[PDB]
């Protein structure tokens, strides 16, 4: 059990990757604390991995609040001694074309993709260098690497994480600390339910697996990178869309 | 004269790559809007170049303020007619390890670099596509394709502006309006002088052409970009490093 | 167990990454068939695997001998009835600056590094496609990313295998078969003893971890790849280098 | 007039973008050598340049031949005193899915995209050095930086000539030679003009600009990259595809 006994905060996981990724963590043997704005819900998640035995915890966490940011953290700590892997997972969109595009769109996703991500690493990087270890896991998106219509914002806050991720490798890998991005494509959370079965066949037809993810293909991904299998695996993002011409 | 009687507005044209390229623009042929938050300085920089008989002007525009930015268009309008150039080059660092980066320190190179480009780009792009033609120039860097140390908020937002030129590029490029960016590397600017000698030893032993770029090998770039010469050229991040392993 | 049962034929596998890649997958219930110019020294490595308990074999494959990769094929289907996975990690360096690269030189590196890549995944490809599920996983380094002095062969060919990798994820995937590649740094081989500390030296320090990798690390990240966590990973090179200034 | 007086060899140069590059380097002021495999059309190419009053000299080259290289490159220095620019502009295709490609299809492309850049470059790059100042340029394509389906040759030749870029912009940078590459999308070459109007259409739709490129378009690139506009532009591949979604 590669995780086991480690101590893993994952962000937005209430539903879609975030838990799917805690699901995967537990059943890897982690601790994990499942962080939500959405307190109700993640507190429904978290009690559905305790019923497997796993040691799990939940916290409402709006990781544009610091102060919220840092209460959590503070919390684990002492119910854990130690931080051992950040996910930062939360993330929204508010799509536009430029032409279209409100301020408090642009505004409202750099706060999240950008900044909630900033607060979450920098509330955790020193807890992991002090102990000579741990990882930090940032989602980022295909649209990080190759734009998309209609995502001024996302896009930059998705490019800009991988931006994240190429700095914090560098400071904080001599110390042990690896930094890494997840690029994924199109995954059949919640979010795609309501899409035109037309749409979605365009959209599947952009992929050379010619099919949407599963959330737990993700998920897997980052296990794979807390785990010590990527112990030389530092600075990258990793694209999860099973190949794509976007 | 490959950009003659076309009406191209540059922030942070006061000095350093932005006045070189204000400089360049105008021995091709171009209207020069000198834009930058220091006023004197970028007027005193627009009479230079009107001595050598361009057309030009200054004005003070803060970019993370957009009514400045939209009174600047505005009034190039009523002067000029049209905008037929943006080149969006203002931008600040405010370097600082993750472990040290203050809330202010990060906020602020988020708004005039991610979010002031923004607001530029969003003021003229439809000028341009009404018109037909256009072309937006994003000043990124090496440290937005690769991360740097102390570098997490600079970093995130020269990847982020890559995210904006991609995007821009898909959603203007089919009415005609090319969006495209300039990664420079080391730049024998104002803000060099001061620097340590073994700081700069470290700059150049890690430049494949073993020297820094003088401003004006920056502006040819730029120039090249706005020219018809590139009208194949759309999307894409140009990295003006003379080689490099950062 | 996540290879368990799978059949992988692993080129370059006497030693090195090859060798601790079939190690890995022997350890993850792989059946491995290890392949190498070197046929006594792969069928001594092939035993101590046996010595574990795993299920392997052992031929003499030059992989620029099309022949002899189709016979080995055909040998590995009817002991074994499939073939699941395919490393293709076989390939030499002949290094020389530009000025000085002899005819030969350059040759022999297209021939082992391009052409037997291009052999085995030949060979392999429709027994894939035709039972709907499959792996290739290419070689390729951080050269291949990046270039490197004196290694014209060598770059175009780590370069030459990222194309490979891509298109054969397109052509490949929508008919259930992945196809990625690994890039690694520097790597504690056997290649390296003989080295000088002070280019050892330059390496570590030119590596965020600031360390070289084991060869472990690297069969690890194929560990990743091969397995179903990886199902949604087609088309990528995986940069497994510590994050690096090359 | 930016190429003045500038030597410059041009491979490929009969037609299509080739016979493109000659035309705008005969205008930019340059003494243009046209090589070509096709004897009697580079000689009427050369021709209708030398009617307009450009310096220029027509050689039958097949680079894949080092003999006829060193031959053609003796006769320039014989001729023009020194080689200032060499354009790598030759290539074929021959396309194929994995599953039906022969091995002289493989082998024919390899031939001449990666052996006959490697000889072109290997055989003026001592000049270059020397004298302190050239520039080579090599012909590349978006399918060497996303791949393709149906080439598995060319992605791996036009990959690998990024390679071979970034190599020779290291090794040769510091002696005040620059190395970049061009990577081409569509274009309206002789090569298109047999492909059916609904095929061109679905291309020109992955085209962010929703139009196939003039041969001209990409010849202007390469003669940026040649003057001294892009003096600090070295071990770049800059797409000249209109941004595409391939």
């Amino acid at each position: 059990m590669k995780l086991q006994g480690r101590v893993a905060i994952i962000t937005g996981a209430a539903a879609g990757i975030g838990f799917a990724t805690a699901q995967r963590f537990a059943e890897d043997g982690a601790i994990v604390v499942l962080c939500d704005v959405q307190e109700a819900r993640v507190r429904e998640a978290a009690a559905r991995l305790a019923a497997t035995g796993a040691t799990v915890s939940a916290y409402r966490v709006d990781v544009t609040r610091r102060d919220e940011v840092d209460a959590m953290v503070a919390a684990v700590l002492a119910a854990h001694q130690r931080v051992d892997i950040l996910v930062n997972n939360a993330g929204i969109t508010k799509d536009a074309r430029l032409a279209k595009m409100t301020e408090a769109q642009f505004d409202a996703v750099i706060d999240v993709n950008l900044k909630g991500v900033f607060n979450c690493a920098q509330a955790v990087a020193g807890l992991m260098t002090e102990q000579g270890k741990g990882v930090i896991l940032n989602a980022s998106s295909v649209v990080g690497l190759y734009g998309n219509f209609g995502q001024t914002n996302y896009a930059a806050s998705k490019f800009g994480v991988i931006g994240f991720t190429k700095t914090w490798a560098r400071e904080l890998g001599p110390k042990g600390v690896r930094v890494n991005a997840v690029c994924p494509g199109f995954v059949n959370t919640e979010i795609l339910q309501t899409v035109p079965d037309k749409v979605l066949d365009g959209m599947t037809s952009s992929c050379w697996l010619r099919r949407l993810a599963e959330p737990a293909e993700i998920a897997s991904i980052y296990a794979f990178l807390a785990s010590d299998d990527a112990s030389y695996v530092n600075g990258v993002a990793i694209e999860a869309s099973g190949g794509m011409s976007l």
